[PDB]
């Protein structure tokens, strides 16, 4: 069961207070919305560009009327990044960690016209190049982390190591038992490698069994259990093993 939403965008409850809203016009991307119970509406990670980002916080806003937003970028690429221009906009609070903040700008550099050449899709090279990355507004030490209390219910964000990005972190909501794990977690195939750390990859996956997780979000594809974290560090080192 899921909502349509404008710009193909689709909204799932997954749980009481409780989305998962996928951009299925750029791969898949996955995006986790939840309702504390003191009415905070936390967000992780984003969709790519300002049109879905725009749908998102319009559908947030009919249908869960927050007073209080806080959205929390989970590595420098677009679905992680791409949403801050829009949610600072619509007042909400962006955050992520200094490394992600410093890729961010690093990336912004580069020759968009050349750099986005990589679409194909008409369509979607100019809704791309309509919008304009920008880091979040509030970081935090990449290895320390970041805690949030929202009246004691608390979001824990963690570094757990290089793996799909020198700068990727989890979420994890401990009183609803759920992980965010973002594009770390990869039970099929690494994907795009090209921020890739591969020989640490298997250990920053294990370090994420630790969590008390009944559920698991990866940033692309369908979710699941504990078991994302295992079929990961399997995959993981295969790609170790096959480059030697
Ligand atoms: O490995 C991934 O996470 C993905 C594969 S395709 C897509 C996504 C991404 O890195 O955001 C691109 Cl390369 Cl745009
Ligand atoms: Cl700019
Ligand atoms: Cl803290
Ligand atoms: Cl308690
Ligand atoms: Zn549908
Ligand atoms: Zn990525
Ligand atoms: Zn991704």
């Amino acid at each position: 069961d899921h909502v349509d939403l404008p710009y193909n965008l689709t909204a799932t409850k997954i749980d009481s207070d409780v989305f998962v809203v996928t951009d299925r016009d750029f791969y898949s991307s996955n995006v986790l919305v939840a309702k504390m119970l003191d009415g905070t509406v936390v967000i992780v990670s984003s969709p790519f560009e300002n049109l879905g980002t725009q749908t998102l916080m319009d559908w947030v806003a009919k249908t869960m009327k927050p007073k209080k937003v806080v959205a929390i970028n989970t590595h420098f690429h677009l679905d992680g990044t791409g949403g801050n221009e829009i949610y600072k906009k619509m007042g909400a609070e962006t955050w992520s960690s200094d490394l992600t903040k410093q890729l961010r700008l690093e990336e912004n550099k580069k020759d968009r016209i050349k750099a986005a050449e990589f679409y194909k899709n008409e369509d979607l090279k100019r809704r791309i190049l309509s919008s304009h990355p920008v880091p979040a507004d509030n970081v935090f030490d990449l290895k320390q982390g970041k805690v949030f209390s929202f009246s004691n219910e608390l979001v824990e964000v963690s570094f757990p190591g290089p793996a799909h990005s020198p700068d990727n972190v989890v979420v994890y909501f401990p009183k609803k038992k759920l992980l965010f794990g973002g594009c770390m977690i990869k039970p099929k195939e690494l994907g795009y490698l090209g921020d890739a750390n591969v020989k640490a990859w298997p250990d920053s996956a294990r370090r994420l069994k630790k969590f008390d997780a009944k559920i698991v979000i990866p940033g692309h594809g369908e979710w699941g259990g504990p078991e994302m974290v295992n079929k990961t560090i399997k995959v993981a080192e295969k790609a170790v093993g096959e480059m030697r």
